[PDB]
């Protein structure tokens, strides 16, 4: 299991969207490029970037900043943000982005997702699934495990699975893992301390950590150390 430090960007600014009853925006002082180099210098080997500006309106995707980030960062950069076209994905991988996160269309259009998968390969493509517990885990009507079953048999390797109720939902991941042992799970949501990281050790291939690193709850060094085998 590896830590994956994350930054959410709006108009070149590092922010975070706190969620719950009211979506609230907190703007940080950090320069995105400087913060990412710092994470890298601390030992991060994977970085996650969410373009919230592009996620809100694809015409205003932050290509210029993403491009620059991709070519100064010497480790793997992964990018997400309402990405829903092959052109988008191809533009991003051309900037030097290692992996692109798709997912808003995982069910409204399974054929395009498959197409993206075949064209660019399973190592370059991550499927984002937001999932909730009703009587069963469903995608936010369809069963999560069945949606996973479908993509798993078509060479899907990477998923970014978020419980949108959230510490972390350890039970959710232990059992995705129990059933789909070959899927590389990235956990996200609810990471509040080192203990969340420890509880996911051996279960998830990656843990997305944003707020905790930004607010100084723990450091990249501490995260890497406690995930070390």
């Amino acid at each position: 299991t590896q830590i994956i430090p994350a930054l959410d960007l709006i108009d070149g600014e590092v922010v975070r969207l706190v969620k719950g009853d009211y979506e609230q925006k907190k703007v940080y002082k950090y320069n995105p490029l400087k913060k990412f180099k710092e994470y890298e210098k601390a030992g991060a080997k994977e970085l996650h970037l969410v373009d919230l500006t592009g996620a809100k309106d694809p015409s205003k995707r932050q290509f210029a900043l993403i491009e620059k980030l991709a070519k100064e960062v010497s480790v793997n950069l992964q990018v997400g943000g309402g990405i829903r076209s092959k052109e988008e994905v191809k533009a991003l991988l051309d900037c030097g982005v290692k992996r692109v996160v798709i997912g808003s269309m995982a069910i409204k259009d399974a054929t395009l997702c498959l197409e993206i998968l075949k064209e660019f390969g399973s190592e370059a493509i991550v499927l984002a699934l937001d999932t909730i517990l009703k009587e069963d885990y469903v995608v936010a009507d369809k069963k999560l495990m069945e949606v996973l079953d479908f993509y798993s048999n078509k060479g899907l390797k990477h998923i970014l699975c978020t419980d949108i109720s959230k510490g972390v939902n350890v039970r959710l991941y232990k059992l995705i893992h129990e059933i789909f042992p070959n899927i590389c799970i990235q956990a996200s949501g609810g990471v509040a301390s080192l203990k969340d990281l420890e509880n996911l050790k051996g279960i998830c291939s990656g843990v997305i950590v944003g707020k905790a690193l930004l607010d100084g709850v723990f450091s990249v060094e501490e995260g890497i150390r406690c995930l070390a085998n």
